[PDB]
């Protein structure tokens, strides 16, 4: 039976390193550093995970505020925001919650955040550089995957690993970073990797997934995965947080992509959800706006 | 047995295509498209291949010059070179033949070229868009190993595809190019792929490849696709271009048997190389940023 990795251990663990951090960075008799978060529309979840990311901040030490504004506004008027934000000394990170309402393009929105402190790592900057393997700022939920598996001392050189899903901030970085050299400046896993997506037949998914030492899945489906396509002993991480309605009652409840239940018995590792991908991507977050405080990536 | 690819053969249609771009490009008053073409020392495949490319050119209608510089060339230098070309609006494309010497930092050269110049499209930014699947200008290599399968008809959509190797100017493109979505701004292949590199253990490269339905290769290394390891009627791309005793990465005799597919070397993906970058600095040319 299973491990099972708790990301809000994790998480917390991380948390309380970026506190030190923190107080050292500031007891050195430099600026607190300051989060701003930008939230359009009222997406629920996006609200949540806001809300999340403001009281990691607070109880790390770092000044957050979140600047809410109606799903109405206009690209224009939101980019004037993000240029004011970009040109205020005091704002070491700038983050724009993700869905925006559709006569907003997250392109243009992404590359407008000035990239030193673009915590999301999503400026098209950012992105080359990651997809070069020098410094970047990482995307949290990708960086978040891949120190689920460094610090639970899950090895990855040599190894077969399966994303499913190629979505650009979520499957796409975390097949970068697990495939990529660990000589190169900014180091990957050394795996090999298979992406699959929306067009792979599941047959030939579960063909790739049961030679995989370690399977991500990332692909926003309940029971994607099931233990007949995991092979025995692997580590299943699962970055999917799909809001199903429960059978016996049919209450509102969070399942991944994995069947957790019928996995945690053929499997070496796995994450739950809710408490494993999510809290770890609110975690790096933390690390980023440190790390652009300290304006080391310049 | 394999229906053997010609790589020249599809090169041929593709200049053409060119050339009659041009001709209307030019015929309607337009500026005749330039390359410049920027070498650095000996490396005799570097002179073979830069004047491959710029017959390519004359042939198309697209004037050229290459500017031969001694590997004692300073990194200082090559950027001022690479600054006046950029400034210069007789110079639609630019490009530094690689490898360079180890004394350049490459990444700051590829950075150097003007997005708008870069035919390679080896600046982070047309990286990054390219990662994003936005308008970007698309290395010569990748794209030309895309058309090869496209024109030649193998489908990729819920297709298995496994690359050998990982280089950030051939094995990474290549992955990204057929994994992506059809219907993006950039269109990718649908595909289903698995990157390989000098860390997968021969028989776990294998596994993969026995399931694929194109397998292309791209890790100079001579014989390291064998028969066995590729699924019968599979495509098989060489993108290896090995001195031993010109081969591939594939055994080419021995895979012709099993595969649907296959291109020689020479003759395969390396004139499409030469292709792809004709239709880049057409591109170029006209200012389609
Ligand atoms: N600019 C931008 N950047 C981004 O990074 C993202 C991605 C993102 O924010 N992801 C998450 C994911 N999960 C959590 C989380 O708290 N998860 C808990 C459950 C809590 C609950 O159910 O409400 C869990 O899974 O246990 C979080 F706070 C953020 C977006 N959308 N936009
Ligand atoms: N900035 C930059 N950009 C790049 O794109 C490349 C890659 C590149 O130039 N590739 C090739 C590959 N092959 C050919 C070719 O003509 N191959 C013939 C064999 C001819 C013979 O040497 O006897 C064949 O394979 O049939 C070519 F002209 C260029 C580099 N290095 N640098
Ligand atoms: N056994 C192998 N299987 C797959 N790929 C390999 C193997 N050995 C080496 N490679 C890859 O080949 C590439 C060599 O780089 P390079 O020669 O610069 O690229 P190219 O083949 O495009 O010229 C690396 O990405 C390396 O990891």
């Amino acid at each position: 039976e299973a491990v099972v990795i708790s990301g809000r251990k994790l998480a917390q663990q991380i948390k309380q390193e970026v506190r030190q951090e923190v107080e050292e960075w500031v007891a050195s008799g430099n600026k607190r550093p300051h989060l701003s978060v930008i939230l359009v529309g009222e997406n629920p979840a996006s609200h949540s995970y806001v809300l999340n990311k403001t009281r990691a901040a607070a109880v790390v030490g770092i000044n957050s505020e979140t600047i809410m504004k109606p799903a109405s506004i206009s690209e224009e008027e939101l980019l004037n925001l993000i240029n004011k934000l970009n040109n205020d000394d005091n704002v070491d990170g700038l983050l724009v919650q993700l869905p925006l309402p559709e006569h907003i393009d997250e392109r243009r929105i992404c590359n407008a955040v000035s990239p030193d402190k673009d915590v999301d790592g999503f400026h098209v900057i950012n992105v080359g550089r990651m997809c070069l393997d020098q410094y970047s700022m990482l995307p949290a939920t990708p960086w978040g995957v891949w120190e689920i598996i460094k610090r639970t001392g899950i090895p990855t050189l040599g190894k077969n690993v399966v994303v499913a899903g190629r979505s650009k901030n979520v499957g796409m970085p975390i097949a970068m970073l697990l495939h990529t050299d660990g000589a190169h400046e900014r180091p990957g896993g050394d795996a090999t990797v298979t992406i699959s997506h929306r067009y792979t037949p599941k047959e030939q998914l579960k063909k790739h997934t049961i030679l995989a030492d370690i399977v991500i899945s990332a692909a926003g489906i309940p029971n994607l995965i099931t233990a007949d396509m995991i092979k025995e002993g692997a580590a299943v991480i699962d970055v999917g947080i799909n809001r199903v309605h429960d059978p016996v009652t049919a209450k509102p409840k969070l399942v991944g992509d994995v069947d957790f239940e019928g996995v945690r018995q053929k499997a070496g590792y796995i994450t739950p959800v809710p408490g494993g991908v999510g809290p770890m991507t609110v975690a790096m977050l933390m690390k980023n706006t440190i790390i652009a405080a300290k304006k080391v990536l310049r």
